[PDB]
Formats: structure tokens, sequence, C-alpha cells
RNA sequence: AGAAA
RNA sequence: AGAAA
């Protein structure tokens, strides 16, 4: 559930942006109501806004969160934003794609080393699969592909059959037959190394 | 559905093999999570893994199952493994062929008698047809042929028109025109004995 | 756990 | 029941 501090923060955010729906003031209202909540409270506020349907406000909260010092690029966090995004909404869809681009840029922002390259290597497989699943579920075939290609194809994040099947089926039914075939190939390679051989 | 015992077993299996994807440890994890489940639970676990896409794990479960005392070579069981196998996967395809060879060896393992030869004679026609259908559907023309030839041609398992048509059409479209013709001949013989003559 | 073409 | 060239 939500601490009274987070509940009051959400109410505060809504009531302020009510008198002015405009996004410029909406931002200033977010840092005003959510500016300095403990990580746990800010995350709960965000989730509550998503749950209620105030997606644009949830995004505003994300903005605030990105400024916090504890902030870290997290696939699960991004998946909730995709899941809660409005269906049949061109603007929303673009926002989702943009979000995916933001997640990969945030994650890879800290990489300049021949040092053991692992920006994606240590990533949570389940969470990353959840993000991909959500993107597919919302028809963001391209976005899904950027993520897979970034974290698995290049990032060298070791995934499993479940992840592959999700992608292959996703790309297929979404009309990227080209990429579907590549996933199947990646899967084929995987199988070629885990399947008991003789 | 799945007993909580089987659900927990599957979770357990995944979580263990997660820290180590390698097949040697994957096997030890299977006998560790699935080692002593009731037949019903082990079978349900296997099917759930297939459903999720963890085919290599489903195969690991099969290994465990083969050691159980209640285990019996079953065409249906093998068909599910063929159906759930990844398409466009050289390794998988070989695994399927190997599986078919394992099924025929397991079945015929108990035959050393001029006693009424019936290792295949009492076989379930529908299930056996399902296995053949799946193999064809995955392009395993050879594998399909081994089964047919073993159980019907030699094993003396009495099948029906549905089975023949499935094979003939399967071999044809799969490019074994030689074997297709033989099936049609087998069918011709069948017809010659069931068709009302005059 | 990454809930159902 | 062995679901659609």
């Amino acid at each position: 559930s939500l601490s009274t501090e987070a509940i009051h923060a959400v109410q505060a955010l809504k009531r302020l942006t009510a008198a002015d729906r405009s996004p410029p003031a909406a931002t200033a209202a977010a840092s005003a109501a959510l500016g300095r909540l403990l990580r746990a409270d800010l995350l709960a506020a965000m989730a509550e806004l998503q749950r209620q349907g105030h997606w644009s406000l949830a995004l505003a909260a994300l903005h605030v969160a990105r400024a916090e010092p504890w902030y870290r690029p997290d696939p699960e966090l991004y998946a909730t934003f995709v899941s809660s995004s409005p269906s049949n909404d061109p603007a929303a869809a673009a926002a989702v794609d943009a979000l995916v681009e933001a997640f990969i840029e945030e994650k890879e922002r800290g990489a300049a080393g021949g040092s053991s390259e692992g920006v994606w290597v240590g990533e949570d497989v389940y969470k990353l699969t959840r993000l991909v699943r959500a993107l597919v579920a919302k028809g963001r075939a391209r976005a899904a592909w950027r993520v897979y290609e970034a974290a698995v194809r290049k990032g060298g994040c070791e995934v499993d059959e479940y992840m592959y099947r999700v992608m292959a089926k996703g790309m297929k039914r979404l009309g990227l037959d080209e990429e579907a075939a590549e996933v199947e190939a990646d899967l084929a390679d995987w199988e070629a190394r885990h399947l008991p051989d003789e």
C-alpha cells in the first residue's frame, strides 16, 4: 500500500495540475508535490498514478525520479509504463518508443571500457523479458527489437528459451518477419550449445 | 491445471538452472527439483515447461521420467515434445530425430519372442498418428518414416485410412516421393481388404 | 516468478 | 477424438 506521505503527494499533484492542465505547469507541479520524497514513496506515487490512469502525470513523476541520486535504469520500471500506456494512442505509442530509447541510453550512458563490457551482461532476464512482452502487447514491434538487439545481441546478456520464444512469436505476429527469423537463429545457436548433443 | 507441488517444482527448476545455464548442472537441477514427484506431477511439470518454451528443460524432465519405474514409451508424450520443439532449429531437429529413435528403441526394448509379436500390434492408432502428424508438421520426414515403418510396416500395428493419408501426403510434400509411393501401396492393400468387393 | 493465439 | 494445401 501507500504511505500517507505518498497518498498526500498524489492528491497534491492532481489538485495542482487540475487548475492548469498544461504540461509546462504540470512539470513544475510534479517537482512541487513529489520533489523530495523517499525513493520508496516516489516509486509508489508513480505506480498509483499509472493505476489511476494519469499516465502523463506518471511520466512527469518519472522525470522527477530521473533527477534523484538513487535513480537507476530498470526494465521493470519501464515495463509498468508500457503496460499502463493507453491503447490505440499514436502519441502514447511514440512516448513508449521514446521511453525505450531513454532506457537504453540511460543504461549504456556509463560505458567507455575495454574493461569487462557488461552494461547488459548482468541484467535481470525476467524483468527484461517483461519489458519486451509489454512492448509487444502494445504493438511496439520496433521498440521491442531495439531492446532485444541492444541487450542480448550486442550487450551480451544471456537469456533463455522463454525470452526467445516471446520475441520470435512477437516479431512474427507483429509483422517484422525479418527480425523474427534472426531471433530464431539466435535461439538455434543457443540450442546448439545447451541441447545434450549425442 | 497444476498441483502446487508441480508449480513449485517448475519454479525451483528454473531458478536453479538460472544461476547456471550449462546442461551438466541443468541435469542435476532436474533430478533435484523433479526427482521424486508423483507421475501425474512430473508429467504436468514437463508439459508446463514445454508450454512456456523451456524445451531443453522439458527434455531434462524427460530424462528424469525415464528413470521412474512407472515410465512407459508413449507416442502422445513424444508428440508433445515434437509439437513444442523450436522451428527452424537444426539442433532441435536432430533432437527430434534422436527422440524418435529413443521411442522406437524403448518400445522394442522388450522383444525377444516368437511369442505373439505385438510390441506395436496393440498400439494406440490415434496417438501414433498424432506423433507422425507432428513430425511431418516440423519437416522430420525421415523420423516420421522410421516410426511408420517400425510400427505399421513391420510392427504389424493395424492403422486406418486417416493414418495412411496423413503419411502419403506428408512424404509427398516433404520430398520423400519414394516412401510416399510405398504408403499408397500399403493403403492399396488395405483398401483391397476392406472395400466391399462386388 | 517473465500471469492466457 | 488423430483440431485447417
